[PDB]
């Protein structure tokens, strides 16, 4: 029988310069009304305080690559990276990751400089999460709302939502870092209201019929064309730029070198590039990500089994 | 009689995270060919080295607000801001500002997160500079190429181009910081080639007939709606966002508060907002800039007077 989700968090500011998250967090800390539902209330949290204030992605280490049980379970020192110190505080608050104490759910807000529009990033295929995406699609006709599935290859998970029993990132782009677009703030806000609505109904005992949907499963990344120096030698090609989620046949151009030469996609088959030309992924050696567009079957989530 | 411009510089990377400049600079340092013209060669320079590498705007102080004669003429200490140390090195190289030693001309490259497209920022109305903009307009039909006139209210000038006898910024947006768009890199590159072409002809003794053009003269800025805390209380309104250089009548909306309320433009007459929602201007308390669209007469620049 269905367990209601009662300890629910919404984290903004995991990256200090992704502004929808940041300003929603700050706002709700002052104005928690809109996070109240009948069966539960979602705790608003500003994930990376120091970064949010310096308005940069991270101080010492990406907070969202810092929540492995190794990191979390390690022994303090003087000069642990700030984000490691902070990760542990989030473990204290939302976890401990892996224990029965952890939150029921974390909704983690993000912005991107890629043209992804609305995208939910999920680290497993737990049906709850696909039912959720699907609820969002139904509530917003004609607005795309896509699911990026990024399972961990290893066993170690790294992200802030990985701390709670379940979780998911709401990613929205394009937006420059340090820039708050009114249209995106308000659309994030609405989608968050809707995600909370969803959880209300789930808790209320709502039947969620099995269904089918297309999703986007990570195949791994592609780095920028580089000089032996490890420097850029070109950038995302004009015909790829801004076309996240659209199909990339082999033989099509993906980069343009400074020397004027087109670079071409070499691969077995058609893929779906996602997070094309994200500011933050330059250092992570990632010009974009390769996904396969599959169609999965999502089991029903019922109050009672039949 | 006309003096040729012979010591000419192109600075990129004044802000470490504005990428067209940065990658053009790095490129030319390796590939100086395309900066050679018959009568002169332009020296490529990476303006802010430390910032360019940390990929941020500035380390201690905006390099482009750090070239006043006070700063330049001040006495070293241990803990002068890095950009002040660096400003002085640029004075050594391109100046000294105000002396007969200084460069003939500095072309200073910039990117913006506002939707300005191609914009030349000039700190005086020296006809050379308007003749230049005008040359750019003629060479690129249908592509807007606008002149933002930002005279110094005081006497003290602050920018990197202010060091050379004359100079001008080439600004192009929109682009997120830390993101290099291929279309913008290459269009900057072409426009730079063209600016050098211009100087070639000027040096060759070319007659530049008097003419008339519209320009955009600064009237000052408008800050974001703020909480008494000095925090944001809203952002650029959806109908203003992305509409740089287009007219703002009074009574039209300029902000949208988080509380849902439209803020309205209050002023004497129609203005032309420029650099709407630039990441970097959040701390400088500037949501956008007000300009008046005037039509000036530009004197001829002839080889011989008639
Ligand atoms: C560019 C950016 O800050 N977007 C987030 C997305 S969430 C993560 Cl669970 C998987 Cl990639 C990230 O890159 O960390
Ligand atoms: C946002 C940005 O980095 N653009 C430059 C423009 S040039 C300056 Cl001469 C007058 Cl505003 C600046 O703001 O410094
Ligand atoms: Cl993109
Ligand atoms: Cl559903
Ligand atoms: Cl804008
Ligand atoms: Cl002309
Ligand atoms: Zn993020
Ligand atoms: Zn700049």
């Amino acid at each position: 029988s269905r367990e209601p989700l009662l300890r629910v968090a919404v984290t903004g500011g995991t990256h200090g310069n992704e502004m929808c998250g940041v300003y929603l967090a700050r706002y709700w800390l002052q104005n928690p009304g809109e996070l109240q539902r009948p069966s539960f209330s979602a705790m608003p949290v500003l994930a990376n305080p120091a970064a949010t204030a310096a308005c940069c992605r991270y101080l010492d280490r990406d907070l969202n690559r810092s929540c492995t049980l190794t990191f979390l379970g390690s022994t303090a020192t003087p000069d642990d990276p700030y984000e490691v110190k902070r990760a542990r505080e989030l473990n204290q608050l939302l976890g401990p990751k892996g224990t029965g104490q952890a939150f029921d759910f974390t909704l983690d807000l993000h912005n991107t400089t890629a043209n992804t529009g609305v995208c939910l990033i999920s680290e497993s295929n737990i049906s709850f999460n696909l039912h959720l995406c699907h609820y969002l699609q139904r509530q917003n006709p004609g607005m795309p709302c896509r699911l990026f599935l990024y399972e961990p290859a290893g066993t170690e998970t790294f992200s802030v939502e990985s701390i709670s029993k379940n979780g998911i990132c709401l990613a929205m782009g394009p937006q420059p870092q340090g820039v708050l677009r009114a249209d995106l703030f308000s659309r994030m806000r609405a989608l968050v209201a809707s995600i909370l609505d969803f959880i209300e109904l789930f808790n209320q005992g709502m039947d969620l019929p099995a269904f089918e949907m297309d999703i986007y499963r990570n195949l791994g990344s592609v780095d920028f064309p580089r000089t032996a120096d490890g420097d850029l030698a070109g950038t995302v090609h004009p015909q790829l730029q801004d076309h996240d989620f659209e199909p990339l046949r082999p033989g099509e151009p993906i980069f343009k070198l400074f020397s004027g030469e087109d670079v071409l996609y070499e691969g077995d088959s058609i893929v779906y590039p996602v997070f094309i030309n994200e500011a933050a992924y330059y250092e992570k050696h990632v010009a974009f990500l390769k996904s396969e567009k599959i169609r999965v079957t999502v089991p029903a989530l019922l109050r009672l089994t039949p």
